[PDB]
RNA sequence: AAAUAACAUUCUU
């Protein structure tokens, strides 16, 4: 027959070419991937139609747009820093077509157009699961036993797709009515068992608490599972260190990777170690068990991983450290300078571990530690992004020891680094932290006045937004840093009736924007 | 059978 012939042709060698590319370890091929997936997505409308776009094409599409997903997220951590929310990215665009195609492909599965093997329709919920679109995995799976094509309704009834739907069943249900009795038929079966159904089990069982079963599987899982396809280890070993509430157990499985013990490759995923670090946290409020464990994360990864793996685990640890060192920053300064020099130790510094450290340091709400970071960006070497230029002015916000100079210092340094760096025009970030310096602290003390029973920032704030209006990306951030910013902090109200008449004198010295 | 993918520091509008 062959009416949709050239259509179903190309196709084929466009998700196969990008479905290689994604599987193997800017450029060429980088562009190529990324323009197969938008050209298979738009033969995937035509090709819905035809008979033969049987329910391998439509898998082969859903994983295609799986890992479409899974490399959005890792070029959004590669990047020097992440984009700003209110300008466009390449991550945010990207993100929402895979989402909106997926979600395209699953209605016309439930309506019928197209069929779906087991093999599609795991990577079909996973991608949902990664949206963190949980409870629309639970309609989509349950919606597929009432459906007319039976074939299609046992494929999401496969093992595969059941050990995917376990661990969130048991989040909901919290029933181990139904997942006891698969661990009784799947200890002593000689049968074939889909390892995808090992971990799933696994991972309700670390959740449950019920070890010897999760360790009992997964002894299984391992003797069984094939060097090829060997994710399955990975998955469920990074369970047992970030889900189980036992931090004895999930300690050894930590140094496991540590110790490199284990017959399989696994990466030191730096969520799970996140998830393990406040799970210490949480139980124990034992802060050098944190800084142990973050001082071997840290060993581990060293240069080996992009700077936003880091930055993600400085955020966690720097957050448990001031969280300890709320009232005591004399221990707490000591403490920083033995982790600055670990840290060198390990490797050169990073910018990130800085900008979080200088972030979650106004807690304290000291000068000294404001200059202290903003001098070892020279002594380190630290490679420097806007980041730092504005979380420096953000922190003059959180002391009293500063005035209108220095906020204005701060602040040309950060409109002069923005040029420096081509960046077009203002951002929120940017007003954010010129808000936070001035507003914020002003209502702070405003509000102190009232519950306990270079004189002014908020003037310098109105002048400083008038004389970089021209700059900004986009107009309507006035009423946002202005009207809007007074229906949060109302001490913006007694200074706004004659903001149209304000007249400004700063200093301004652009370069590219 | 077709595994595995770190959602980072600065951003209420
Ligand atoms: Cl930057």
């Amino acid at each position: 027959a062959s009416p949709w012939r050239h259509e179903l042709l190309s196709f084929d060698e466009c998700v196969s070419s990008a479905l290689k590319y994604s599987t193997t370890p800017k450029n060429p091929s980088f562009a190529m991937f990324w323009d197969s997936m938008g050209r298979a997505m738009e033969l995937y409308y035509s090709l819905r139609e035809s008979p033969d776009f049987n329910a391998y094409r439509v898998s082969r599409l859903i994983h295609l747009l799986h890992n479409g997903l899974r490399s959005t997220r890792d070029q959004l951590v590669k990047l020097s820093r992440k984009p700003d929310y209110d300008s466009q990215s390449f991550h945010k665009e990207m993100m929402n077509f895979l989402c909106n195609s997926l979600k395209d492909i699953s209605d016309d599965i439930l309506i019928g157009k197209v069929s779906v093997s087991g093999y599609g329709a795991t990577h079909l919920l996973t991608s949902f699961k990664e949206l963190s679109f949980d409870d629309d995995c639970i309609r989509i799976w349950e919606a597929s036993k009432n459906l007319s094509d039976e074939t299609t309704s046992q494929a999401f009834q496969e093992p595969k797709v059941v050990g995917f739907m376990l661990p969130l069943l048991y989040a909901k249900t919290r029933s181990l009515t139904e997942p006891n009795e698969l661990y009784n038929q799947i200890i002593q079966s000689k049968e074939f068992i889909h390892p995808n159904l090992y971990s799933g089990l696994i991972k309700v069982f670390i959740k449950a608490e019920d070890y010897e079963k999760a360790l009992s599987l997964f002894g299984q899982l391992c003797e069984k599972a094939e060097v090829r396809n060997y994710g399955y280890l990975i998955e469920t070993h990074l369970s047992f260190i970030g889900d189980s509430k036992n931090l004895t157990l999930a300690e050894s499985f930590f140094d496991k990777i540590i110790n490199d013990e284990m017959p399989y490759k696994i990466i030191l995923q730096v969520s799970t170690v996140n998830s393990f670090l406040q799970n210490i946290w949480k139980a124990q409020n034992d802060f050098d068990h944190v800084y142990r464990i973050w001082e071997k994360a840290v060993k581990f990864y060293g240069n080996t991983v992009n700077p936003g793996i880091l930055s993600s685990l400085n955020n966690t640890f720097f957050t448990i450290f001031f969280e300890n060192y709320i009232n005591d920053n004399i221990n707490g300064f000591r403490k920083l300078q033995e982790i600055i020099t670990f840290y060198s130790g390990v490797k050169k510094i990073d910018e990130p571990f800085f900008n979080v450290m200088l972030t979650r340091a106004s807690i304290w709400h000291e000068r000294s530690i404001i200059d202290f970071i903003d001098k070892n960006y020279t002594l380190y070497h630290i490679p420097r992004t806007i980041i730092s230029y504005r979380i420096l002015l953000k922190s003059l916000g959180s002391i009293d020891n500063t005035n209108n100079e220095e906020i204005l210092d701060r602040w040309l340094e950060l409109v002069k680094k923005l040029n420096e760096l081509g960046q077009q025009y203002i951002a929120n970030a940017d007003l954010s932290a010129l808000r936070d310096a001035t507003v914020v602290w002003s209502q702070s003390k405003r509000d102190e006045k009232v519950f306990s029973a270079s004189e002014d920032r908020i003037e310098l704030y109105l002048k400083i937004l008038k004389r970089y209006t021209p700059y900004f990306r986009a107009t309507k951030q006035v009423y946002r840093y202005t009207t809007g910013c007074a229906e949060s902090y109302p001490i913006l109200n007694e200074y706004l009736s004659g903001y149209s008449d304000l007249s400004a004198e700063d200093i301004p010295v652009p370069q590219l924007h």
